[PDB]
């Protein structure tokens, strides 16, 4: 974190956006920012009124590095001085993608288009070598175009209060979005991402359907995945789309295609 330092004074808060249990995000007016341009709108991500302070910092630390990618929220700057830490990013007009389909509830091209951009964009960080521990279709963010971009609503949503969120162990986790190696044996690898693809893959052609409708998350489930289960065919999907699907739900990691093969895969869907 070098020359993202922007002004505090510059910043004008609006709405807040979502907030977790230590953490909020809010709406802003920045000024000064791209090209001073007429101030735009930005997202703001920071702290609820120590030791999370941390947690927050090594999230802005790997942003800076990670450069930025067209299917990525984008950091536009941050405040690290005099006050609290705040983290800019781009601001997204229509929020996650889980609410946004719900509220659905566009064309068959544009769910292609979501699950592109976001296999696309989960390639650029295979490519940096880094793991999405919370892939899912909450987690992606809509802006004024038909353009996804990926995001962690890490201390910007309240784990305890989603449903999504079960206690195995000292943590909620996603149970429903992970891999078989991590849910017993707690392996984190980018193929584990891709089965957590594969269930993203149904919430967007389900239109934003809870993953494995009516079935609860627990002794019986567990036993389930284990036994190579996976979930039907969604609604508003092809079959060449659910073969892609079952693809990233092999129970063997290595069976499991790589988000390489994925770009490659839908975009010949054109
Ligand atoms: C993913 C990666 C790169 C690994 C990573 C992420 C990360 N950490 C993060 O990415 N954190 C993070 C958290 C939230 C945002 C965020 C949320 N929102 C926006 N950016 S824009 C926006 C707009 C919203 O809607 C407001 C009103 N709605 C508008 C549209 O209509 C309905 C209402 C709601 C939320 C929202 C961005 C980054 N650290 O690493």
């Amino acid at each position: 974190d070098l020359k993202w330092e922007f002004p505090r004074e510059n910043l004008e808060f609006g709405k807040v956006l979502g907030s977790g249990a230590f953490g909020k995000v809010m709406n802003a007016t920045a000024y000064g920012i791209s090209k001073t341009g007429v101030s735009i709108q930005v997202a703001v991500k920071m702290l609820k009124e120590s030791s999370e302070r941390e947690a927050l910092m090594s999230e802005l630390k790997m942003m800076t590095q990670l450069g930025s990618h067209e299917n990525i929220v984008n950091l536009l700057g941050a405040c690290t001085l005099s006050g609290p830490i705040y983290l800019i990013f781009e601001y997204c007009c229509y929020g996650d993608l889980l609410n946004y389909l719900r509220s659905k509830r566009l064309t068959f091209e544009d769910l292609l288009c979501f699950a592109y951009q976001v296999a696309k964009g989960m390639e650029f960080l295979e490519f940096k070598s880094c793991v999405h521990r919370d892939l899912a279709a909450r987690n992606v963010l809509v802006t004024h175009g038909k353009v996804v971009k990926i995001c962690d609503f890490g201390l910007a949503r309240d784990i305890m209060s989603d449903s999504n969120y079960v206690v195995r162990g000292n943590a909620r986790l996603p149970v429903k979005w992970m891999a078989p190696e991590s849910l017993f044996e707690g392996i984190y690898t980018i193929k584990s991402d891709v089965w957590s693809y594969g269930i993203l893959l149904w919430e967007i052609f389900s239109l934003g359907v809870n993953p494995y409708p009516g079935i609860p998350v627990d002794a019986n489930f567990y036993k389930l995945i284990q036994n190579g289960f996976k979930m039907d065919q969604p609604f508003y999907a092809t079959e060449e789309i659910y073969i892609i699907m079952q693809s990233c739900w092999a129970f063997d990691s290595r069976k499991r295609p790589s988000f390489p093969n994925l770009t490659s895969f839908l975009g010949c869907q054109l």
